[PDB]
């Protein structure tokens, strides 16, 4: 069902794949998160282990702000893609 | 039944092809997402797990409103496949 | 009983072969739509669930909404076929 | 059923290529739009997004204001035709 | 349906073409506008950052600001090609 | 649909090419420079460090003044190309 | 009776052997879930006997329920298969 490679059962299928994977990844990460909070305590606002510690959490916490803007444009991608897809087919379908 | 590639039961069996599998999808993603939301927990409004989770869930969320608009445009892929047929037809059957 | 390829019986048997799998699909689409409806529940107005999942159902219903003219230009196609058959059994059958 | 290029069954085909063509068009562009006004929303009256995003649907706007009278001018363009037509024939029919 | 390259059913098509590609074009810069106003913050208005990143914006809202009049232009070349195969039919189709 | 080079389906593809191409300066910009801002802090005015780092900033400043101009002077050739296609249609399409 | 691969008395036999694999499964596992029951008390809601094995049955009543819709799955692939015989028998009687 389609032209060349444009495939719309195939679309699907990625699709679900892409959805599935990112579920698994957003599971499997908030529950390492939960551990990781749980092992790592605050000693004192002051101290060496404060001055030893208090940057690596603020590079965790960095780097996963920089997360969501990384899966929109994931997301946009795909409406890139279908969109070339239509392209294509009324370009030589006619 | 048609001229060159175009068959009407062809068309007809892709269409339960697509139609089957986007049940199958949305099903799949609609029974992992129920077991995501019960794994997950919400620690606290401020405490270090909140930062390092919350992020995550965002962009989960995105990426499944992204999800609404790539299945119109998959659906408007098929119209304009029907269309192309019939003006092929038209076109070399007189 | 024709031409070149236009056959009465061939014809009758192509309508014969869409209407039955057109049937088939329907059938197995609603069928298969029971089960879907029955398996997804609704978890709450406002929960991590509904944010996941109301999406998915957003992008099945709007699909299935596509399906009916899908099948009205299906079924137009037929009538453009058998008009061309006319046509051409009129222009050298004399 | 002509003289040399002129033949009012080719005529009469292409009027209907041209009529179902237009047809889909007009089809598909709405179907497409209504997808494109679900998409994107109004941010605000003021704010970064507004300003980012006003002049592409001005322009949209513009464009498809523009589609008329392409669509009036092609459909004036048929009558020149088939009156070179109908002088082609008077001119040396006798 | 037309005398040398001048055919209404492709320039139907162009026509299609045309605005669907438009359609497409603001859909993606719309989307991306949004998550390009969600991605960058306001941070003082007369500290560093703010020196930085202030004539950057101005530049974004100036070339779009741009874009509105290219669109009517683009608009307008259409009228002028459909005027020109009027006038080249009518040259010599007399 | 055109003569020789200029196509409008091209042109717009080539306008969706650049509007991508700037956003994502644009935003690749400002992430940076707001990181750029974190890093660098204000010693005091007048010691060695002032001396070594305030005109570095200062050059900082004006370039990025200069931008703005840039992108005016870039969306500005857009319009000349559209009018360069446009009088070169006019020129031999009659 | 049928044509390839397709016959009646063997469907019906398949059908009788998945109609009594099912009935066992069902028996066997209804007994078997009767003794478990049995088998396994209730502590006390709080000790740390409840914490090592209340997540347990958790388990066994979450697989206990993705049974249904397996089984209607199950059946549902039938009509499939009966649909399909039904085709290849059309397509090539006449």
């Amino acid at each position: 069902f389609g032209t060349n490679g444009f495939d719309i059962p195939t679309i699907a299928i990625a699709l679900l794949i892409v959805g599935v994977i990112i579920g698994l990844s957003g599971l499997i990460l908030s529950i390492f998160a939960t551990a990781t909070a749980s092992a790592i305590s605050n000693p004192s606002p002051g101290t060496l282990a404060y001055n030893l510690t208090h940057p690596l959490i603020n590079g965790m916490v960095s780097f996963f702000s920089f997360f969501p803007t990384l899966y929109v444009l994931l997301g946009v991608t795909g409406i890139v893609l279908i969109a070339a897809g239509i392209i294509s087919i009324i370009m030589e379908k006619f």
